[PDB]
């Protein structure tokens, strides 16, 4: 069950790393339509995979698609290849401080002590850089939602057929309301994506929230290896501090 959440890390965390290749290749050229396209392709590849409680997924799914996803998308335009993951990293804490007024109580003095770690080996490093940081706190807020808000109904609705499917097509159907090689990179990056948020969902299911999202900001580290190998990041001597103190609070909050 935990390596459901670690792989959830990984793969967000590879994803988000080539979505600033697609980016690093013209510069946003395409602020928005990056995203609306992103959960068309992202629709497909998800029917892919195939060969009422539905208020509180969509209540939470424009709480992080219309304002969460695409954030992360276009309001990060060039602020880093993960500087903006890192302070999106937060949002474990607006997580459990929602979770925990939400009948959801389950921490321990080494479980939310790990997460306290993990944002302040991130916080310390987050000045060391004004749009990119507001949305990357907006980022913060709307999936620390999202995850209380999906964790919401998690009954006689499984995470694929209803709980991802529902998220998917509500912040597609939403992108409908608001308005070659790069449909290979985003028909690549729409593959890692995928994978990634069914497996938080999978990590949701049976592991709780404060545990799942508290593995999931493994995606912290994954991002900068990504982005210093397939990138070339300068990865100047804070950026290892910080990838310990995140993977060091991973091994407290693990166990
Ligand atoms: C994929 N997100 C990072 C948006 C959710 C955590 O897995």
């Amino acid at each position: 069950g935990v390596p459901f959440g670690l792989l959830s890390g990984i793969f967000w965390g590879l994803g988000l790393t080539v979505s600033a290749y697609i980016f690093s290749i013209f510069t946003d050229l395409s602020p928005f339509v990056v995203a609306a396209t992103h959960d068309f392709l992202s629709i497909f590849i998800l029917l892919a995979f195939l060969l009422i409680r539905n208020v509180s997924v969509i209540i939470g799914a424009l709480l992080a698609g219309p304002i969460g996803m695409q954030a992360n998308l276009y309001a990060v335009k060039y602020i880093g290849s993960s500087l903006a993951s890192s302070v999106s990293a937060i949002y474990p804490a607006i997580s459990v401080l929602l979770a925990f007024f939400f009948l959801k109580h389950k921490i321990s003095k080494n479980t939310v002590f790990g997460i306290v770690l993990i944002i302040g080996g991130i916080i310390a490093q987050t000045y060391k850089v004004y749009i990119g940081i507001l949305c990357a706190l907006v980022c913060a807020i709307a999936w620390g939602s999202e995850s209380v808000l999906s964790s919401f109904a998690m009954e006689s609705e499984l995470s694929e057929i209803e709980a991802l499917l529902i998220r998917q097509v509500t912040s597609f159907l939403s992108y409908l309301v608001i308005v070659g090689q790069l449909l290979g990179l985003m028909i690549v990056f729409a593959a890692f994506d995928m994978i990634s948020y069914l497996a938080y969902y999978i990590a949701i299911n049976r592991l709780q929230p404060a545990k799942a999202t508290g593995l999931n900001v493994s995606y912290v580290v994954w991002t900068v290896l990504f982005a210093v190998v397939f990138l070339g990041a300068p990865l100047d001597m804070l950026t290892i501090m910080t990838s310990l103190v995140v993977i060091a609070g991973v091994y407290i909050i693990i166990k």
